[PDB]
């Protein structure tokens, strides 16, 4: 399988939920997911019995989502971390007055990065951590995850969909080491 299981860290701030929701319904192959008390091992198996190959988990910082760490599934063992971004700000789609994309299932994420900064190494990362492609489909539908570099370690992501902005605004950082 190649879902994606989006939850959070234990018992989430109100805000936390809000933002999975907002971010599961807005990246194809992507679902939210309770944590309850599942250990990360836990969650690989919840992943590979709803043909998830990837677990998504956001922390916090004081109430507000603050890291989107990314693991890959291969097994029921526990999973390994691939790919985490820090999230210096969120917007959700309720905040930014417009809404979310009318999927019906089979759509891909495209990343696009709108310069040949960081940007770029943040478009490598989605297509790593959410099965993003670099290249657009040519009829399939698609959600377009639009990467702008704002300095040399961070950048503002977009969802597009249907000529029009979908889901959360993300300002995302580089942790130590992105991609591990």
């Amino acid at each position: 399988g190649y879902r994606i299981l989006v939850t959070t860290s234990r018992r989430p701030s109100p805000r936390i939920r809000s933002f999975v929701k907002d971010l599961s319904a807005t990246i194809p192959g992507a679902f939210r997911f309770t944590r309850g008390h599942y250990s990360m091992e836990e969650l690989a198996r919840e992943a590979i019995i709803r043909g998830a190959d990837r677990i998504v988990v956001v922390g916090e910082r004081r109430g507000n989502p603050g890291i989107i760490r990314v693991y890959a599934v291969e097994g029921p063992e526990r999973p390994d971390n691939i790919v985490s971004f820090i999230v210096k700000g969120v917007s959700l789609s309720r905040e930014r007055r417009w809404g979310l994309p009318s999927l019906r299932g089979g759509e891909v994420l495209v990343a696009r990065p709108l310069d040949s900064g960081v940007a770029v190494e943040f478009a490598d990362a989605f297509v790593i951590a959410f099965h993003a492609r670099l290249k657009p489909p040519e009829a399939a539908g698609y959600v377009e995850a639009v990467i702008e570099s704002l300095d040399a370690r961070t950048v503002a992501v977009t969802f597009r969909y249907g000529g029009a902005p979908v889901g959360p605004m993300l300002r995302l950082g580089k942790p130590a080491e992105m991609v591990k």
